[PDB]
């Protein structure tokens, strides 16, 4: 009932949903606990977001990060918006990535990713 | 007058400030058009930030952003903050990296840098 640009994700792997933006477990993490946040609507550049989209999308990109930084035992984190082809993006909707980090740090199952969700999910309570 | 964690900064070479949030070029840009966001307050983690805060943090992230894709024909844009050590942060200040991107795209004099900022500030006017 989400969708996050072509694809259309499942309630059960989105862990926050907002007035205008929602989380979602990655289904291909680079680190532990690599989720994204992204607004509701499905616009393709950041710069096509009204500016309240703006405020709510990195308002709530703020908690998750700070969740998942708690749940990882990461250090600290890294946040990273790949704004457009030649940025590096491939699904065409305005998405950040957000990443807990630990020091010297340098596909998954549709019932693990929901279990990394409720699990998340449990902290916006 | 303005102050990037330790460095206090200059006026001239700030291009834009709003009401909590400030922008300024790059004294080492990674590729042209390099610039930095950051809030007035020199919190040293994102989540120190208030909620205001944030929202006008990432709404003049959105302007700066495409303001330098325009002066710098990047084809897009890449947005990046590394929030605390470990992430990648050196100066402890939050502030957002923005960069504008080409096609297989892959310190400064405080004169010419002060051009590039003058030169910037006109697209705000």
């Amino acid at each position: 009932s989400f969708r996050f640009g072509q694809h259309l994700i499942k309630p059960s792997v989105v862990f926050l949903k907002t007035e205008l933006s929602f989380a979602l477990v990655n289904r291909k993490p680079v680190v532990p606990g690599h989720v994204l946040v992204c607004p509701l609507r499905p616009v393709e550049r950041f710069h096509d977001l009204r500016p309240d989209e703006v405020a709510d999308l990195f308002q709530t990109t703020q908690r998750v990060g700070t969740v998942v930084e708690k749940h990882f035992h990461g250090t600290s984190l890294t946040f990273s918006m790949q704004d457009g082809p030649e940025a590096g993006q491939t699904v065409k909707h305005v998405h950040v990535h957000v990443l807990p980090r630990k020091a010297g740090d340098f596909w998954r199952s549709e019932e693990e990713m929901a279990a990394e969700a409720a699990a998340l999910r449990v902290y916006f309570q």
